[PDB]
């Protein structure tokens, strides 16, 4: 009755998101579970991040088509021969087509309390939203852009906080509901 | 500086929110305020939640919704009741009644709502808030626009789904309900 779960992390840029689910989840035994990441992706080569997962003994698979379904065709290629069972989207800014939603199992963070405040300007629109409360959402990835099946969400109090003080609690809520996102799902 | 802020809560079923409000705030002094209910009004002659007025010595002025031809007679006589109570805030506490621009253009209201708005407006929130797959959920307070449920906010409280039944879900939204409406009003005044 246990499991070794091997996840896949998708990212374009800094790698801030991708260097939290390293140090809590790779190789690191969590319950009956232990998880390993077989799979650091980034499309652009001149992202930092990619030093980052170099931190960890990880080297990193790298716009450079004019066609998204050949592309995708592609990420959803490396991920499968990876063998990961769950792919989670950390940072990675990027459009997916049917060709990787349809048959990729695939979960995102959201810095917004699903399905209120969908797309970019989450932390921004929230904050000067008229709510009293806030948070970060979970949800698997679907055809319809932040809209898929939620799994997790967390929500807290803004009060009097200034947006650098919310988008600090936004941030600290995402490490900490992301990496146990994963875990309740095999559990 | 100490002034008297009159209140005026309107119902139509169990009145929960209002016995909870009476508790808190009917004859009560809270900072600089004294709090009075000046007026108890519901559209329903059977309503339990008369007899929770009745308590703190408070009678329901009743006003059948079916005695009138139109909403907008119907709200003229709610205003009127409102107005010669001399309240200064009028309290929808599970107010199961549209109000047309008669109302919410001549009287300052607040609403409860059991649920994060803007989402699940409409009366079936709390078992649609439940069937969701959120897994957070709440209540909310806002000003009585006349955007029906779309009234600016003023707060807002959310506890985590985790597991529980829709019996038990029920019982902590209406935990919540009778915590931030009295607090609410409160916070109007400070
Ligand atoms: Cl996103």
């Amino acid at each position: 009755n246990a499991m070794l779960v091997k996840l896949a992390v998708l990212f374009s840029g800094n790698g801030s998101n991708l260097e939290n689910i390293l140090e809590k989840l790779h190789k690191k035994t969590i319950g009956e579970n232990t998880y390993e990441i077989v799979l650091c992706l980034c499309n652009k080569k001149d992202a930092f991040g990619i030093q980052r997962a170099k931190k960890f003994g990880l080297n990193t698979v790298i716009k450079a088509y004019n066609t998204r379904e050949e592309f995708d065709t592609i990420l959803v290629q490396k991920i499968k021969e990876s063998g990961a069972n769950l792919t989670v989207l950390a940072g990675f800014m990027r459009i997916l087509s049917p060709v990787f939603t349809k048959n990729i199992k695939a979960i995102n963070l959201h810095p917004s309390l699903l399905p209120l405040f969908k797309g970019a300007h989450a932390i921004k629109e929230s904050y000067e939203s008229d709510m009293k409360v806030a948070g970060v959402s979970v949800h698997w990835v679907s055809e319809e852009l932040d809209g898929g099946m939620i799994i997790a969400q967390k929500a807290f109090e803004k009060r009097n906080l200034s947006f650098e003080e919310f988008e600090e609690k936004i941030h600290s809520l995402e490490h900490e509901i992301l990496p146990l996102s994963v875990i309740e799902i095999f559990s």
